[PDB]
């Protein structure tokens, strides 16, 4: 039983990888923005929380860090989506503490792969 939650402005682009993730056993919560992903994440306690890093207004930077402030997110694994993805990019996040970083367009076998290894490690 893994919830993951999942936050991007554009859901829509990734309702196939979604799908494959479903059957592979995860319980998929998903957000629109960080606006409702932090009040969100605090109530359902999610495993693992995979963001877009570049979204207008919140980013997924401010989302990581809002996570940080509460006791009950702060642990949780976040992994960073980026359509941009320079090595800069990558650097930045990781140095952040996001726990792993994947280039879009996302590939439900690659994706999947890479929520189960940070689960496998941190639980």
């Amino acid at each position: 039983w893994w919830r993951i939650m999942l936050v991007d402005t554009q859901l829509p682009a990734l309702a196939a990888s979604i799908s494959a993730l479903s059957q592979e056993g995860f319980d998929i919560i998903q957000c629109g923005n960080a606006i409702e992903a932090v009040p969100v994440a605090v109530k359902t306690h999610p495993h693992l929380i995979i963001t877009e890093a570049n979204m207008p207004k919140i980013s997924g930077m401010d989302l990581f860090n809002s996570l940080k402030k509460n006791p009950q997110t702060a642990s949780i694994p976040v992994i960073a989506l980026s359509g941009r993805a320079t090595a800069k990019e990558e650097a930045q996040l990781l140095d952040m503490g996001f726990i792993d970083f994947i280039a879009k367009p996302v590939n439900a076998i690659r994706l999947s792969a890479r929520i189960k290894r940070v689960l496998k490690l941190l639980y």
